[PDB]
């Protein structure tokens, strides 16, 4: 079939870096990809941990051009945009909602740590729509490898982004990988549901952090939290990550299993 490799850019979906990420239409079957487009003037080891992905959770990587240098990833393109955009501030959204966006991003995590892998900024930003409000973990650009050959690795890097880094990142040289995308995840969760973070980072001259940690629930954002969530919050937003709650328990966790949502046409006579 003549032309079938030939795709239109017809619409920037984002920026930053050094690179922006287009809307791409294949000229013959009219199928939409995200083309994420990068000046090399650390991508290797992007493409290669986007190789490794296959999961309904995880936003798919269908292949790589190179064109001098400019680097072209061809990823599953999300309609729906950003689950940042989905958060209404001060408010969040529907519970039910939250909650279903909830189990896919574990769906995803479970998936990323099962291959070894931490995406290690996890935030709504970073968590994709598609035209069905499917979520999509994206941009692996800061992930790496904490397991190899049934081997963890202790990281040591400082990276993410501070409103969703977990408080050893901070505190602690080295620290375990699973544990700071459960903390993340935690945020991502009060955001849902109070359409604010909690706090600027988790560190002991941070007074919303201290008031936390003091239990102070009256508060914003917790006070706008269910008991049920909240209670779940509580175990994940645990300073201590070797007493914070994993995802195997949150799996067990009562408002996780609350149900909550309706489905996603019907006659009558
Ligand atoms: N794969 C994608 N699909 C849709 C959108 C997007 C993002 C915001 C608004 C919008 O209408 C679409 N963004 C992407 C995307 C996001 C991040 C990456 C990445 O790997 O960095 C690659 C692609």
């Amino acid at each position: 079939v003549p032309f079938v490799e030939d795709w239109d850019l017809v619409q920037t979906l984002g920026e930053g870096a050094y690179g922006e990420v287009q809307l791409a239409v294949n000229r013959v079957t009219e199928e939409a990809v995200a083309v994420k487009i990068v000046d090399m003037k650390n991508i290797k080891k992007e493409i290669c941990i986007n190789k490794m992905l296959n999961h309904e959770n995880v936003v798919k990587f269908y292949g790589h051009r190179r064109e001098g240098n400019i680097q072209y990833l061809f990823l599953e393109y999300c309609s729906g945009g950003e689950l940042f955009d989905r958060i209404e501030p001060d408010i969040g959204m529907p519970e039910p909602d939250a909650q279903r966006f909830f189990h896919q991003l574990m769906a995803g995590v479970v998936y990323l740590h099962g291959i070894g892998i931490t995406h290690r900024d996890i935030k709504p930003e970073n968590l994709l729509l598609d035209e069905r409000d499917n979520l999509k973990i994206s941009d692996f650009g800061l992930a790496t490898v904490f397991r190899y050959n049934n081997r963890e690795r202790l990281l040591n890097k400082m990276c993410g982004t501070l409103p969703y880094v977990a408080p050893e990142l901070l505190k602690r040289r080295e620290f375990h990988a699973e544990p700071v995308d459960v903390w993340s995840c935690g945020i991502v969760l009060t955001a849902m549901l109070a359409g604010e973070l909690p706090w600027d980072q988790p560190s002991d001259s941070c007074q919303e952090y201290s008031d936390w940690k003091e239990k102070k629930t009256y508060l914003n954002p917790w006070k706008k939290i269910d008991s049920a969530p909240l209670a779940l919050l509580h175990k994940i937003l645990v300073e201590n990550p070797s007493a914070r709650i994993t995802i195997p328990d949150i799996k067990k966790d009562r408002w996780y299993n609350k149900p909550l949502k309706k489905g996603a046409p019907r006659v009558t006579s």
